């Protein structure tokens, strides 16, 4: 028993970690096999932040501009490119601890694994979501620019986020692997801010699930509701819609519980209409919905 | 900026998990140097577990009646003794990932990082507490067993809590690294359960700090009070006394942030007292007291 945020073992990826130097920027690369990957800014100066030509300042760059270090060894430099928002560094060695890896690119609600990184060398580990808004609520400083997130599935590790600004409100804005910003954000000096973001329902019932599975049970009831009578109350508190397919994926912990998907739709409209009058579920005093219906299943028995 | 629960990197403990079974009982074990230590009822089975006498039913073992597999390799016991709870499993090799390591033993109100395993292979990470009534509130399924608890300071791993075993109301037990238990627990059938807790009051004053640092200031106030009168009120909510030298511990947050520890004792006092009215602190409703006044430093900016 039990349920928390639970991180991937982040060891697959902390072999990849590297410093990656152009003049006074420092920020973390991610190295497979003879390639090191990093936001393309570190070739920008706080001058050059304005409205930027990637394209000009990359061409007056060469090899020698880059140093690389993967814990003490330094990396030589022997190619380089732009690929987007991401820089490929080619480098003469290949990481001998370079994992089987996927570049996949995640949708808003999904979960994945961050290890926040300063200067090649890694400090943390947590969990994180994807909003609606395509922003994440992640803790970095600066120099945490590189550090990546990522799943993993049978020791393949799938990365899906590079880590590359704070917007005003404090939450954090990235790219994929392939450079591509996740959301309509720009690696330059904007007045950019994030969009409205809605609550992701499908979590939030995998979480009731969890609870369930864990022994809270006081928000239960016998009513039950229609998927469209559902979702003219969750518009109104900011939930996305709930969907048939949705239902068709909260089935295996509808089944491992015997409640059926409707009946803790009811529940979760009793709750947003009355609140929780002062009792917790799983520890929280809100509803939690950076928990996918997957991260429940891993988590919790199967009993 | 942002703040969460962030564990240890856990690559340097991942390459330490095996697999340790005797007979039918499959658990978890720790590999350092040419030891494993594991918890020693995998000498037990479901009959020996009434009263066992430990001593007993190790004395009726030889090297051959324990299997070790270290991820697919197979390791040869040489040896075996009991250290109080855990098992000294002595083997052939000495294991090549062996990190700098010590064997710490934590205080109540200090965290740790969970690497939580299964048959020798991690399936995730996360951060504890060490609770008053020494239980920890963690997630852990059927053969999480041998599971490890630790904290990091420069590559060196200080090793401090095995998991043993799960208290009826769905809290985690287990021993330090010596095989003493943290707390009144014994590794044998009884009907025992957890002493009561306390809210760790230099935590929830730590985090107070880490919501300053993020922006969160609605519940300062103006007022001021004495260590003693805020004492008197804290024991009236559960929560532990707050001593001089826990002042001088926050003194680092304080200077932070210009607010003195008895001011901010003041807004806890009211927080206490009236509650948060419906508004929240660092994304939590609640008060957090898992975060020493070190996890804050560590993850805020110091500016
Ligand atoms: C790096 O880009 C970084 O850490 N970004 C993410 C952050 N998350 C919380 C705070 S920052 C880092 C690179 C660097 C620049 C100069 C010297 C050394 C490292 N940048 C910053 O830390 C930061 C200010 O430091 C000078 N600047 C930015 O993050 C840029 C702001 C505009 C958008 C951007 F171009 F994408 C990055
Ligand atoms: C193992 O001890 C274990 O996983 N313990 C911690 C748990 N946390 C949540 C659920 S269990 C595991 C060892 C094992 C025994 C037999 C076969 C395979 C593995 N034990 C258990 O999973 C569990 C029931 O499984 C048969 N039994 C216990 O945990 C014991 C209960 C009494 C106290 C104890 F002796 F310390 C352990």
């Amino acid at each position: 028993s039990g349920f928390r945020k639970m991180a991937f073992p982040s060891g697959k990826v902390e072999g990849c970690m590297v410093q990656v130097t152009c003049g006074t920027t420092t920020l973390n690369g991610l190295w497979l096999d003879d390639v090191v990957y990093c936001p393309r800014h570190v070739i920008c100066t706080s001058e050059d932040m304005l409205n930027p030509n990637y394209e000009d300042l990359l061409i007056r760059k060469s090899n020698h501009n880059f140093l690389v270090q993967a814990g003490n060894v330094q990396l030589r430099v022997i190619g380089h490119s732009m690929q987007n928002c991401v820089l490929k560094l080619k480098v003469d060695t290949a990481n001998p601890k370079t994992p089987k890896y996927k570049f996949v690119r995640i949708q808003p609600g999904q979960t994945f694994s961050v290890l926040a990184c300063y200067n090649g060398s890694p400090s943390g580990v947590y969990q994180c979501a994807m909003r609606h808004n395509f922003t994440i609520k992640g803790s970095f400083l600066n120099g945490s620019c590189g550090s990546v997130g990522f799943n993993i599935d049978y020791d393949c590790v799938s990365f899906c986020y590079m880590h590359h600004m704070e917007l005003p409100t404090g939450v954090h804005a990235g790219t994929d692997l392939e450079g591509n910003f996740y959301g309509p954000f720009v690696d330059r000096q904007t007045a950019q801010a994030a969009g409205t973001d809605t609550t992701i329902t499908v979590n939030v019932l995998a979480w009731l699930y969890a609870a369930v599975i864990n022994g809270d049970r006081w928000f239960l009831n016998r009513f039950t509701t229609t998927l469209n009578d559902f979702n003219l109350v969750a518009m109104k508190y900011n939930y996305e819609p709930l969907t048939q397919d949705h239902v068709d994926i909260l089935g295996p912990l509808s089944a491992q519980t015997g409640i059926a998907v409707l009946d803790m739709c009811a529940s979760l409209k009793e709750l947003l209409q009355n609140g929780m009058n002062g009792r917790t579920i799983l520890g929280s005093a809100l509803l939690e919905d950076e928990f996918t219906p997957f991260d429940v299943v891993r988590q919790c028995s199967g009993v």
